[PDB]
């Protein structure tokens, strides 16, 4: 009963900033179904949950005032630290980040990215675009993988029905 | 705005007990995101969403550990019923009676509870099984999602042609 005691909402509000926004699905819902992911698979952890809320919430928003991270609570320095870990650099290689986090990331960083691509690759079931599920597909294999192998072995297998569920459609259909 | 001041956890600690069945769990969460993705940030509402399903699928549910968590836990009992399908009752019927009978809030519970579930039939092949769900969704929800929220019509309009589409697309 620890989920009980954690302040949430506050993480929440922030996240409300991205209300009206697509990356290809809906990225206020994703940060809420990531949030959502960790629980399911019993990670209870005050910064995770927290960070999991808002992991979007710096890359997506232009000119985002951090102070609206780091004025919540005790936790907020922290929680901003992880936030950074998952968020890529303006310019990066994609590569190079996914690479990186898989090098230097925390346990938290790591478990956060797993999280963060299951809501992505479940939001892939709504797409047409055919060559971006490929790609998508392709990249979550390559460099997730990995990750949820270290991390979370569930998680390893929820990422591979995923991308397996997804190419059988490219074959069937697009 | 108000969100700040809703006491959300020990609501998403209930739903926790869905974890193992279909996911549940997730439909829960995803409920409450949908509500407040469309401004609806009441307190009973809000609360309700995180646990609609909880006495529905879990057979012999203490009610006692949803009454017993704040001032407004009888208010979202009260809602979650309206939006719970008593043991033996005729699916038509409870959405018939949901229309006519249903509070706002129930109504809008419902629509959200629509949209979550409309776009987890993305993962679905079963073909029949899509489109009953999708006959359903345009006959039943629809206008319950007319009279309370347009823009919730229109998402549930774009994910019942999205569906239908794939339908005439392949099998
Ligand atoms: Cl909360
Ligand atoms: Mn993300
Ligand atoms: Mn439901």
């Amino acid at each position: 009963g620890v989920l009980k005691g954690i302040y949430l909402a506050p993480y929440m509000q922030v996240a409300t900033a991205l209300i009206g926004k697509a990356r290809h699905g809906n990225m206020f819902r994703h940060q809420v179904d990531t949030m959502a992911i960790l629980i399911d698979y019993g990670y209870i952890d005050s910064v995770l949950l927290k960070a999991s809320l808002i992991h979007d919430v710096i890359e997506n928003i232009e000119d985002f005032n951090v102070n609206e991270i780091l004025s919540i609570d005790s936790e907020s320095g922290q929680v901003y630290e992880l936030v950074l870990e998952v968020t890529k650099k303006k310019g990066q290689e994609k590569t190079e980040y996914l690479k990186n986090i898989i090098k230097n990331g925390s346990e938290k960083a790591k478990i956060l990215k797993c999280a963060d691509r299951i809501s992505n690759m479940i939001s892939l079931g709504f797409v047409t675009d055919s060559e971006f599920i490929e790609r998508y597909c392709n990249e979550t294999e390559l460099y997730i993988f990995p990750i949820a192998l270290e991390v979370n072995f569930e998680m390893y297998k929820e990422l591979m029905a995923l991308v397996v569920s997804r190419r059988q459609y490219l074959v069937e259909c697009g």
